[PDB]
């Protein structure tokens, strides 16, 4: 844990330095999702300054992503038709508990999320693989969700604190690809600067994981 002192909390790192720090400190036990969090120069209580859109990450998305869709009843067939690599009903949960992890991403319909969250929270959670409606990975339009990932896009939306975050890779990625993905998210955010927002837009930007320290980065590096 003392390992924490490898990250200087006051330094503004380059994106490449941050990518390397990610890989130096990543737990070896499982593959963690790497996020970028930014504090935005917006008023989060006014809808005309909402920031919402997609990032087309240059690495790790598209046809190659093995998507698991968990659904129920009719939506199983829709997930199959949309080309999810793996589809299951709630019966698939036990298979995951038994050690099946061939998938890279999980999406789900709302009706299975109680069971998914309760049984797989402690497994998918620490890995960053838990579906969430705010990330656009839980919904009844399961086919559209699958197609968006296969088209190489991830969704983002600011929160009520005026911050925003999105996954940009895994700790297992080569650092150059992680760095590429971090830059891509920053460029996607900048392309979505609202008209009317004043002052600095990217006030601070960080590379993060759920369980680890944040690494502050220069978004123009």
């Amino acid at each position: 844990r003392a390992l924490l002192e490898k990250v200087d909390p006051n330094k503004i790192y380059t994106i490449d330095e941050a990518a390397h720090l990610v890989k130096e400190l990543a737990t070896a036990k499982f593959d963690e999702t790497v996020e970028v969090h930014a504090k935005l120069g917006i008023d989060p209580r006014r809808s005309d300054q909402n920031v919402r859109g997609t990032v087309s990450l240059p690495h790790g998305l598209g046809k190659q992503v093995r998507v698991l869709a968990i659904a129920k009843g009719e939506k199983i067939k829709e997930a199959e038709e949309a080309g999810a690599d793996y589809v299951g009903g709630e019966e698939i949960i036990q298979k995951i508990l038994d050690g099946w992890m061939d998938f890279d991403a999980v999406v789900a319909t709302p009706d299975v999320m109680g069971a998914v969250g309760s049984k797989l929270g402690r497994i998918l959670g620490p890995r960053g693989l838990l579906p969430n409606p705010k990330a656009g990975t839980v919904g009844f339009n399961i086919g559209e969700i699958i197609r968006e990932i296969k088209a190489g896009r991830i969704e983002f939306r600011n929160d009520k604190t005026g911050a925003i975050h999105a996954p940009v890779g895994k700790a297992s990625f080569p650092p150059e690809k992680l760095a590429d993905n971090i830059r891509a998210f920053i460029r996607a955010l900048e392309a979505h600067k609202p008209e009317g927002a004043k002052g600095t837009f990217l006030r601070s930007v960080y590379v993060t994981t759920v369980m680890g320290p944040s690494v502050r980065i220069n978004p123009h590096s």
